[PDB]
């Protein structure tokens, strides 16, 4: 562990455990000394030879006054290690999941989130950035009053840049080693190619069959290529059997998309509005995971 339990950052972080593994850094919980509420405290040894906690810092200011997104506490640099302070969120997705009886979300919870989610990816991109990293997991709950109905995109260490600082695509590498997470990977990315907008889109359509039907074709197959095979063959069209009619408008609008075109989001907002009011689901409505109703 890069910082041991109570050790105190900048005089007013106070370690109190580890909650997000080793990686290319560690998150930890943390006491805010001056404020007294709980932070997320996240921490890259400075003698690191890949230092992405620089690129999450510029992507977590850049997004500060969006929903979706948590609040920047501060940030610092030293001999020994780099660090985040940022707003504590809840429950992730994938455990909210996992917990339901069925492993299965309500169509009312998942069209929902499915806005949510959509609003944060669209947040991302309009300040340059790809997600790149779309998964369940990566997304949480808040845990507050104000923030208990309200689901934050998280994890910014695998964003990377596409358009420069005059708006301009910037262009893409002939093949670009896909990192992230094999389940709700695009065959874009199965195909290490350059990722684009409509490859955070196609995670999130995946995540929305998996919240729905509670499965993917290609789940607990666990090498990559294998995954990406099955995908391409896969008759996405037979992903939607039980998924509402206008999903066929948010795959055919994705599957036309490359790297270059900026995706219609509002197209896809449409595609969760209209379903969600052909079925009478409401915004007041209690989720899934929220008792007594």
């Amino acid at each position: 562990d890069i910082l041991p339990a109570n050790y105190v950052v900048k005089d007013r972080w106070k370690v109190l455990k580890k909650i997000g593994g080793g990686g290319f850094g560690e998150i930890y919980e943390a006491m805010d000394l001056l404020t007294r509420e709980n932070v997320a405290l996240k921490v890259e040894s400075a003698q690191q030879p890949k230092q992405v906690l620089k690129m999450e810092v510029a992507v977590l200011k850049k997004l500060q006054g969006k929903d979706h997104v948590c609040r920047f506490i501060g940030c610092g640099r030293n001999e020994k290690f780099n660090y985040v302070v940022m707003q504590l969120q809840g429950r992730n997705l994938a455990d909210l999941r996992r917990s339901q009886p069925r492993g299965t979300f309500t169509l009312s919870t998942t069209l929902r989130l499915g806005k949510q989610i959509l609003e944060s990816i669209e947040a991302i991109h309009s300040v340059g950035f790809l997600h790149r990293d779309i998964k369940p997991s990566n997304f949480a709950m808040g845990r507050l009053p104000s923030t208990y109905r309200k689901c934050y995109m998280l994890d910014f260490g695998l964003a990377r840049q596409y358009t420069n600082t005059t708006g301009d695509v910037r262009p893409p590498r002939n093949v670009a080693g896909f990192r992230g997470t094999v389940r709700y990977a695009s065959v874009n990315a199965h195909k290490n190619r350059e990722m684009g907008r409509h490859d955070d889109l196609w995670s999130l359509f995946y995540m929305l069959v998996e919240f729905a039907v509670g499965q993917l074709p290609w789940r607990k197959i666990k090498d990559k290529e294998q995954v990406g095979m099955i995908k391409e063959k896969y008759e996405h069209r037979m992903l939607l059997k039980h998924m509402p009619s206008e999903f066929h408008l948010f795959l055919d609008h994705i599957a036309s998309l490359d790297y270059f075109t900026k995706p219609d989001y509002q197209l896809i907002m449409s595609v969760f509005e209209n379903s969600m009011k052909e079925r009478g689901i409401a915004e007041n409505e209690a989720f899934d995971w929220e008792k007594a109703g």
